[PDB]
């Protein structure tokens, strides 16, 4: 919408105070090539990215795609600035990110199945709203589904998001969460799927994807595990909430599962997984 000066971002948001905003300072995120501020622009508390060449690209590209595709699902951009390092404003997300409140970072409170399963739907619902307009993200992961005020659940990150069995040079994502095919240069909304899958994992078990000092490291793994009767999603799913039902759970895991395979053609589309999560609230 609006085009802010460098210096105003810069005045509202302390000079860019590196420090954590739980000291008091304003640095609440570190993604997409940039940090993520605290803001106070228009009487409205904003989340100003400060970009870190193809930078360019990146930034243009999250407005093209963030332009184009709003929905209840997607985070909304606000403004942003070229005047002397590019900065890009968005609407606070009050509830930060899904992973640090799935790891109850800073000391939030847990999040019950009840809110897991609604915040399952709402990032389906933003995937699917981003696929029926022609768009892979390659980034669906827990730190890309933001939480506003109600914990409605946001899709933040276009800026390596691609307009749609195609092949890049450029491999790009997170390693812990990518598919195979997109591992080796696909770039297909299967890839986007299967990413999912590890977030519902994520919502289930309250683990991250990959964690150095676990055994195993990647959730994927718990997941191979489990399809081969050597474990459990019972044994995995998270202890720190007291709603979770075991039919419910089994009916999440049974999407993921699926999100999971290996075959990018064996995976369902994302309206399938839409009716799934759905089917499971009923
Ligand atoms: C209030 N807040 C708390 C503190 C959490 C509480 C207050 C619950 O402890 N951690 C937070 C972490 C984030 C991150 C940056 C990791 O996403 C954000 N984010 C945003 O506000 C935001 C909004 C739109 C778009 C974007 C962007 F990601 F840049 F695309 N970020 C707010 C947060």
């Amino acid at each position: 919408f609006h085009s802010f000066s460098f210096y105003e971002l810069k005045n509202v948001t302390n000079n860019f105070d590196e420090r954590p905003i739980s000291v008091g300072g304003n640095k609440m995120g570190e993604g997409g090539f940039g940090v993520v501020y605290k803001g106070y622009v228009n009487n409205t508390t904003v989340a100003v990215k400060k970009l870190a060449e193809e930078l360019k690209q990146q930034f243009d590209q999250e407005i093209k795609v963030m332009a184009k595709c709003q929905h209840e699902n997607l985070v909304e951009l606000l403004g942003f600035s070229s005047d002397g390092d590019l900065c890009l404003v968005y609407v606070y997300m009050p509830n930060g990110s899904l992973l640090d409140r799935l790891s109850c970072l800073d000391g939030t409170p847990p999040l019950s199945w009840h809110m897991r399963c609604k915040i399952a739907q709402g990032a389906a619902n933003g995937i699917n709203f981003l696929h029926e307009n022609h768009h892979i993200h390659r980034d669906i992961k827990s730190a890309n589904i933001l939480l506003d005020e109600a914990f409605t659940a946001k899709i933040s990150d276009f800026g390596l998001a691609r307009a749609s069995t195609v092949m890049t040079s450029r491999i790009v994502g997170t390693t812990a969460y990518m598919a195979p095919e997109a591992l080796r240069g696909e770039i297909t909304p299967k890839s986007d799927i299967y990413s999912f899958g590890v977030v519902l994992l994520e919502i289930i078990t309250g683990l991250p994807a990959v964690d150095e000092h676990r055994e195993p490291q990647l959730l994927l793994d718990i997941a191979a595990a489990i399809e081969d009767e050597e474990k459990t999603i019972e044994d995995y799913i998270d202890k720190k909430m007291n709603d979770a039902d075991s039919t419910s759970v089994e009916a999440m895991y049974s999407v993921a599962s699926q999100c999971l395979h290996e075959k990018k053609n064996k995976r369902p589309d994302i309206k399938k997984v839409q009716q799934l999560l759905q089917e499971m609230t009923a």
